[PDB]
């Protein structure tokens, strides 16, 4: 096993294959611990989870200095932080990988190439790289900043995102929300008239299909 895994994929190698909660050490440092929330089960594992919505008992529609530092239950609906998401990204190449579910149905998008900015970049989306069943929705964010409603679509839909004007994708909107771009919407699978039940965003080293 590795001491102080960067990410879940070198704590999957470390031969913890039960999807759950995880320390990682951001650049391998032991005084840089995070507890992150491990996908180990979709297309091959070693995912870290930065987004979760399943049930709509959490709130998203929270303010800059929460966007920047993460919130919520690891375990439930949560969002792990753009500062974690800035400092990961900056380790190596990381892929994007976008789990969706709605009333039985599933759906998913891969982006080969995903990093977020510092925050002197208001944590900057690069996604390039599509693959998947969802359709490319994230391609309309590419290169945008992040936006809260005190740093304006965050407040017109009640949510957060890398916002352009506004969203193809809103996936921490107001949970159950069918009303027009309100929901937890992902357009190129179900528009923007239906709020999607589950939504999972993750991130791994894009070498891992190979490593
Ligand atoms: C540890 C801490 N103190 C204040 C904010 N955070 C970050 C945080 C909170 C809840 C869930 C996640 C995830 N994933 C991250």
């Amino acid at each position: 096993s590795m001491p102080f895994p960067k990410d879940c994929s070198q704590a999957m190698l470390n031969g913890d294959t039960t999807s759950g909660l995880y320390t990682i050490y951001l650049n391998g440092d032991k005084a840089q611990a995070l507890e992150v929330f491990c996908d180990m089960t979709s297309d091959g594992g070693g995912w870290i989870v930065f987004l979760r919505r399943k049930n709509g008992r959490e709130n998203f529609y929270q303010n800059w200095k929460a966007y920047a530092a993460g919130f919520g239950d690891r375990r439930e609906e949560f969002w792990l932080g753009l500062d974690n998401l800035n400092k990961i990204t900056a380790q190596g190449q990381y892929e994007l990988r976008v789990d969706l579910r709605d009333h039985g149905e599933t759906a998913f998008a891969v982006y080969d190439k995903f990093s977020v900015g510092d925050a002197k970049t208001r944590y900057k989306l690069k996604v390039e790289g599509y693959s998947g069943t969802a359709g490319d929705s994230m391609a309309y964010h590419n290169g945008r900043s992040f936006s809260t409603f005190d740093k304006n679509c965050a407040l017109s839909y009640k949510g957060a995102f890398w916002y352009r004007n506004c969203h193809r994708v809103n996936l921490m909107g107001r949970y159950g929300d069918n009303n027009h771009s309100q929901g937890v919407n992902w357009f190129h699978w179900k528009g923007h008239e239906h709020s999607i039940q589950f939504a999972e965003m993750k991130l791994r080293p894009s070498n891992f299909r190979n490593l």
